[PDB]
């Protein structure tokens, strides 16, 4: 009664914004009343099929307007939706289905049908969920639309606890982070402030919904403020350009490579993209889009000056909160308190690296089906991020890296990320990776693999002496190797296993 | 763990903003760590004196920085503070003390000591609270400062439920509206979006803290965003002008008569008030202050285009939410859903007047010690405002007046405020009051008392026939009396008893 849920957002919008367009996806266009009507029918069918409080629905597909519908329908029943990774190969898909154990699976035939069939065959006699094909013929009795059309118009009208999860997002051993109605609304509210979002926002949903990013910037704040969410299935520069114009989009999730592709296509065509408020790499648009002047962009937050993770409902610490910041992440937004805690659970001094810990409204509810990990990661009433950081003297925060990589050299635990960050402050260094190499007396020594800027020179020694004045002696590398670039995985992440193989790594705890 | 309280705000600010000024009150200046330290000491002494979850503290004084300290200290203990009306005469002060039944009273000697002594005398042997004089000599053992100085620096560190009340404000039969941590933070968060408030905001607290206004715009959002709150005890034009300059205030609570005093006082002095962002009557500043360009001002909300009450944590419906609005109040802010309900609890159609009802995060917890009224005003899971309104076709809302004035003509309940609003739409009418006059057959007939614009003419019949096309026939006035202005009370409120006396009113239900 004194607590807003996602259901409450739609019920209010259908009354306050009867004529406004809420969702667009290909030829589908829905006003707030039309969306809320569909949500009600869908919730009606879900309830008749036995879905209620705590029940679970998995989405296996690319972006679609139906993801918003399911989140809201589920939300009106106190159920939850996992937006799964559509690229999962059969082993990972099987693992996610077995872990999350959905009562219903809404799947996409286009692009992934072979993987889906293989996975269902792999599940064998454990495949007991209902499966609804979302991109079906509209009359397909095993399809989403026919399931929805059999529902009635009445609102279920249940008292749903807003702390109950509604969106589940898998994060990398994969774990499902449980985001409540409260988490999402606090995130969206904070984001509306950051980005100056309102009912005139028109956001192109070109980021993956299996990640928190697209929801934060700006799927959910647009929904909260009654603006227009335009969906695209894949990112094809020509199609994106046409949607930016035809839907008069003010915001979109567009990374630099896609930006440059769009810009090249649009050069000298006269198609007008000036309504778009570019947050990422504004300069690359070459004046074709307007540079965003919201706090999000002006502060540097949009260029990466912040810290977050799914479990904090996204990018929850930024340089937009609280002014100039010495630390690379800025400060926590409202509804978040952050402490840097040492190994004993005590608060670190200024300058000292420790684990970033959090309390507040954007902290998730835990992982799905991880009782032990949850008990441990919430110990002493703080959420433990497994990310390493420090407070600066001005009060702001620096994010250093993960705590999940660790060296143990004799008695001492050493966090590579701390040493990496230290070496990366040298102006001659582009990037550094730190590994441990065996030492028969005390398990490990520290080794750095360093990638220099092309126009700079430093030696093994200058980089060791560079470490002396701000990291503890026992953390300095015993040797430095120089490389043209770091090895990376097919996904473009640092390849630590390949580092260990090339440079003699081992002896880890 | 996943819920922010007022205590969490200060704990975070002490870490993120170690050098910023939080409060200024005369010579008192407090950074966030200094404020949080005082709060902790104060909480220490409160707890040692027995104050804990659900306990109550009454403030009987003018504005002071200690009000923020008390609210925060109380909040760290799960206790609550009533900011009482310092002008209460002894009967009303006694009523409030007996009703709220505080364990502790923090009182002011200046200006009101005689009233306070009379009231304590009146309470006789029921005066069992601790009384602490806030404006005492610093060492006064019955004073606030000595009580606080005896507390230790440690943070009490309790797990406080944010739905628990922390601020209590009396609303006129007086009733104490209970505002939770959540209510205040949701109000402050929405206000920060409305007014573009951040850590650089410096707000002069020149509105009375016994009313929600000063808290909403902009005491609490400023606190939330870590800006600077400057306190003044009373509003003297010269002192306000000097504080606006010396503290470089960006915002202040200043009504038009005070604005014109300040303006005349400052004319050709060269004192620079340009940092001030005028929200109310910006034209009246004559270029000496900057006209605010936040949504709050641009939308008309600051000039009165909205609707709210204490029990909705203030001005909760405004023209700033959701764009142009045909209705005089706009639309609900996020975390608020509004329905116009008829007498039977059913939702009114578009255009039909009924009671404004609300669910959501800004809805208060109820009144203190009003079990029956609370059960009734929360019936069917909606908070009932006792304010009358309607939805317009565009989805926006119109506020018509109160439902507490009612006529009953034969079988029909008639709301004077609906008829008043209708008559006030005529361009020749400045203001209209509607009363009931006795009718021996069916109890009451409708009568209008109408105040014309100085430059217009209309007759009794124009005004009756004016009503025909909107309101129902039985609601039209049977007679109209014209008046030079409406009688008002010493507080400047409409004087309905004097209307009844003058124009033969009676026969009410």
């Amino acid at each position: 009664a004194q607590h807003t849920t996602i259901g409450d957002v739609l019920r209010e919008h259908r009354r306050s914004h009867p004529g406004r367009t809420a969702l667009v996806d290909g030829p589908v266009r829905l006003t707030w009343p039309e969306l809320d009507d569909r949500v009600n029918r869908l919730a009606g069918s879900l309830a008749a099929s036995g879905i209620g409080r705590g029940d679970r629905i998995m989405w296996l597909g690319q972006n679609s307007f139906r993801v918003y519908e399911l989140i809201a329908a589920a939300g009106k029943l106190g159920a939850m939706v996992c937006v799964g990774y559509w690229r999962w190969a059969p082993p990972e898909m099987e693992f996610a289905l077995r872990d999350f154990d959905p009562h219903l699976v809404v799947w996409q035939h286009q692009e992934i049908h072979e993987t889906v069939a293989r996975t269902r065959e792999a599940l064998g006699s454990d495949d007991t969920a209902r499966w609804l094909r979302h991109d079906s013929a509209p009359q397909d009795p095993d399809g989403y639309e026919a399931f929805l059309a059999a529902g009635g118009l009445a609102d279920p009208d249940l008292d749903i606890d807003p702390d109950s999860p509604v969106l589940v997002l898998y994060t990398a051993r994969q774990c499902g982070s449980l985001l409540s109605h409260t988490n999402l609304i606090a995130m969206a509210t904070a984001a509306a402030w950051l980005g100056d979002i309102d009912h005139t926002t028109a956001f192109l949903n070109s980021g993956p919904m299996f990640h928190i990013g697209n929801h934060q910037f700006w799927g959910m704040p647009t929904l909260l403020m009654a603006g227009k969410n335009v969906i695209v299935r894949r990112v094809v520069a020509e199609e994106v350009r046409d949607l930016l114009v035809a839907e008069e989009c003010t915001h979109a999730f567009l990374m630099p490579p896609t930006v440059a592709e769009i810009v090249r296509l649009n050069r000298d065509t006269g198609h007008d993209l000036s309504r778009l408020r570019a947050t990422v790499a504004p300069h690359l648009w070459e004046g074709m889009a307007t540079t965003d002047t919201s706090r999000f962009t002006r502060s540097g937050a949009a260029a990466g000056r912040g810290y977050g993770q799914t479990e904090l409902s996204g990018f929850a610490v930024t340089a937009a909160y609280g002014g100039p910041a010495a630390g690379n992440a800025g400060r926590p937004g409202p509804g978040l308190t952050v402490r840097v805690l040492d190994t004993a659970g005590r608060e670190c001094a200024v300058g000292e690296a420790g684990e970033i810990c959090a309390r507040g409204t954007v902290v998730h509810r835990g992982y799905w089906n991880r009782d032990e990990v949850n008990a441990h990661r919430f110990r002493s009433g703080w959420w433990h991020t497994t990310d390493l950081g420090r407070r600066e003297p001005d009060g702001s925060l620096t994010f250093l890296g993960t705590t999940t990589r660790m060296l143990k050299s004799a008695a001492e635990n050493i966090f590579p990320a701390e040493v990496e960050n230290c070496i990366e402050q040298h102006p001659a260094v582009r990037e550094a990776a730190v590994i441990g190499v065996p030492n028969t007396r005390w398990a490990q020594d520290v080794k750095a693999v360093v990638v220099l800027e092309p126009d700079a020179g430093v030696s093994e020694q200058e980089i060791i002496d560079h470490c002396r004045p701000r990291i503890a002696s026992y953390k300095k590398p015993k040797s430095v190797a120089f490389a043209a670039a770091l090895p990376r995985t097919v996904s473009g992440a640092r390849d630590y296993d390949a580092l260990d193989k090339e440079y003699g790594g081992g002896g880890y705890p």
